[PDB]
């Protein structure tokens, strides 16, 4: 999950004047894609859309669209909207599963209207998503690419679940997970923006590696924030993760330093006491799990930036580098 | 309706046999608790009824490959199963229903695409799923309503169930490239069948031996779900029903026996059967308008079997 919000980041779009209009306009288009008869739930979804801007994934999509001229603006707005609607559908379901009270400062659907309606609201967003996908293109490979992405995300979520409480979790298994659960929508955004615009092969062939690298680093930075600072201190989400068997990157990297000591604590699962939690954090600090996670996030970040520096020179290249350095805190 | 049903329809038996195995392979999954959510619906209950209508209608055409047809038929059963799993939601197992459902929707779209390069047939699927989910989102509002009209029930209860039946007949004929004559009748046929089918199930809530009915009916009533024979009985004694139904989740076994007793007194089952019979008759009449031959005869036999008009 993504527990941390970046201050430097919707107002973030002011620094990107060439795509702020598209994103501002997409926001309005987004408000009209959702036509639903149950007016109370329709209003709630609108409220989720209204209250949360940022539109990070549509941003990367629109930036990548600049490398080509083959796209109609109707296609691009539908392509960007598809990505964001899928994203929001998956958030609605995540919040049911986490029973989160609020999202984007809005009370979640299941709180006011119950779990069934919340689940069906997500499902309805999937139909809106596929409708927007079709509007965006008649290219069968690009539609399949969307479907395949939607599939990898769901597999990402299922494999993360299979992995709960596994103290033999590997870096390979972590990458394959945060690739699916997090990075895949970034890859999809970059690839579809560029493809839809018929950008040059050289660009197309880099989009997925860029999106994957960014999305991985992005998930790692959130994990790093879970264990950073004072090990005596505690964060609710982190406390809930450990009881639920979710070992994020700094812990994952620390396990092998003292598997029996971590196991004495982790095995208590939901029964883990607050003292237990702090002891876990003290071991992560002792073995510098955070410094290890940081080197990996930095290498993934630099891989993204290196690939971005190989794109065609110009405003979009420069905007992509600036956006990535900002998102991944590497200014 | 033994799960051996398709033995009586040999011209589609090889495709229905191949579909069952294709479906199983298609929905394979690591997580067992989630897989089992799925596997339960693929192994129990009615066997490939909607795909049966799909394939019978496909024998009017030869435009699609067997692989395309098979993805078309799978998509309908997958959507059916996806919605059934989510309809179960009310909890670690609840993680399971949600993800199992979501998994089915992603396989759904994949199969839809695999079935056709025709954009309007793809849109036809999305629109159907849209209507179904919109319908699901109206339910909370209908529950506990004792002023519900027959019109609302038909639109919101029978009509929703009808969607997958209409979708089946329509896509089977369209993908195979049946003549327009046939295509033009498919939705009217599937809607009448699907509505009759839902009504018959409702009839069984109150006409079936109480040996096993009152269990799930007790749950429906506590939840504010009033099936056709109850709906059609309310007007004969609105206050006497209200007195029981207003206890909602607090309703007892004696309160449900009482509701059941009043439905029998006021002939809700008889009223429901007469209306169901109109829809069944209509279905059979429309099927008798199709070109004469093997597909027509089989569609008739299947429909008479399903709607107990044999």
């Amino acid at each position: 999950a993504h527990h941390h919000h970046h201050h430097s980041l919707r107002q973030l779009w002011r620094q990107f004047p060439q795509v702020e209009p598209q994103l501002t306009a997409l926001q309005d288009y987004l408000l009209r894609t959702v036509q639903l008869d149950n007016q109370p739930i329709h209003h709630k979804i609108l409220a989720l859309l209204k209250s949360g801007g940022k539109l990070l994934r549509p941003g990367y999509f629109y930036l990548f669209s600049t490398f080509g001229n083959a796209a109609t603006p109707a296609q691009l707005q539908a392509g960007a909207a598809a990505i964001e609607i899928l994203h929001v559908g998956t958030l609605i379901h995540d919040d049911v599963i986490d029973d989160s009270p609020t999202r984007r400062g809005v009370r979640t659907i299941q709180m006011t209207y119950g779990q069934r309606n919340a689940i069906y609201a997500g499902d309805f967003m999937f139909t809106v998503y596929f409708d927007q996908v079709l509007k965006s293109t008649t290219d069968r490979s690009l539609i399949q690419n969307h479907i395949d992405a939607m599939h990898r995300i769901l597999q990402g979520e299922l494999h993360q679940m299979d992995l709960n409480y596994r103290e033999d979790i590997t870096l390979d298994a972590y990458l394959n997970e945060i690739a699916g659960k997090t990075a895949e929508l970034f890859a999809l955004s970059c690839y579809q923006g560029a493809q839809l615009a018929g950008a040059p092969q050289s660009v197309i062939d880099r989009t997925r590696d860029i999106g994957i690298a960014i999305g991985c680093a992005y998930q790692m930075l959130d994990d790093i924030l879970d264990y950073a600072g004072d090990p005596k201190r505690t964060q609710k989400p982190v406390l809930e993760d450990l009881r639920s068997g979710v070992y994020s990157l700094p812990l994952l990297l620390s396990l092998s330093h003292a598997p029996r000591d971590f196991h004495k604590l982790l095995k208590k699962k939901q029964a883990m006491t607050l003292e237990d939690i702090k002891h876990v954090q003290a071991l992560v600090a002792q073995y510098d799990g955070v410094g290890a996670a940081k080197q990996l996030a930095q290498d993934y970040t630099d891989r993204a930036l290196t690939l971005i520096q190989q794109l065609p020179v110009g405003s979009a290249q420069q905007s992509l580098e600036q956006l990535t350095r900002l998102l991944l805190r590497r200014d």
